[PDB]
């Protein structure tokens, strides 16, 4: 862990964090082993974000995630990854209903595409909301018999919630801007542990501004505008 330097993408003001959920994802990994590391925002245009480990030039999110996860290692590194499959797969669809949803231009298809996303988003509320079967056993689980854990895999962050909160967060600032698409309330697990990541320094510091990420789908998003 000698070297490690961080290249995320940079906003419209040159300096500050860009809207790029990938970039978020390993910028909170990063933060989350506790590890020395250096961050800078470039104009990375449709590159990904990357980073370079001991000079060496590392690629790819998903492949750099499991290199910083097989390197930073216990004792001295905490290990991120999720102990339930599970974890590894709820709302892995919201993204793709959600970019589905407002890059349509006929109304004839909103309805279908917005129940679209709000099933994904259902199902994700879901898990969240369902006690795993450590808090069963624990007696941790409300009076409702619900889950109260804070995240996808338990009351820790893991790399599950790196891949999967940048996305969200995104989903909820843009369909809210270009659809006034609200995730719903009664979503009581979703808005729990969105609340939960926002009060984590680790996602709020790394994360972009809402106007940054609006004025990111200025162009992407399109106004339902043809019948």
């Amino acid at each position: 862990a000698m070297g490690i330097e961080l290249f995320v993408k940079a906003g419209i003001d040159g300096e500050s964090i860009g809207n790029c959920p990938d970039s978020q994802r390993l910028f909170m990994i990063l933060w989350l082993k506790g590890v020395v590391f250096n961050v800078t925002t470039v104009d990375l245009g449709t590159h990904p974000p990357f980073l370079t480990f001991n000079g060496d030039v590392k690629t790819d999110v998903n492949k750099i995630e499991e290199f910083l996860e097989e390197t930073l290692t216990p004792e001295k590194y905490p290990k991120l990854a999720a102990k339930h499959r599970e974890s590894n797969t709820a709302g892995i669809d919201i993204f793709s209903k959600f970019s589905a949803y407002i890059k349509n231009t006929k109304q004839q298809n909103n309805a279908a595409l917005e129940r679209g996303l709000t099933k994904a988003l259902k199902k994700l509320d879901d898990y969240l909301n369902t006690p795993l079967p450590e808090e069963i056993d624990a007696n941790t689980c409300g009076e409702d018999k619900g889950s109260r854990r804070k995240f996808l895999d338990g009351d820790e962050l893991t790399l599950a919630d790196c891949n999967l909160l940048p996305k969200l967060h995104v989903v909820k600032i843009v369909a809210k801007k270009y659809r006034n698409y609200d995730i719903p309330a009664e979503m009581t697990g979703l808005w729990r542990y969105l609340k939960n990541a926002y009060a984590r320094d680790e996602f709020t510091n790394t994360c972009a501004a809402d106007s940054e990420i609006e004025l990111a789908y200025a162009d992407v998003a399109k106004r339902l505008s043809r019948s």
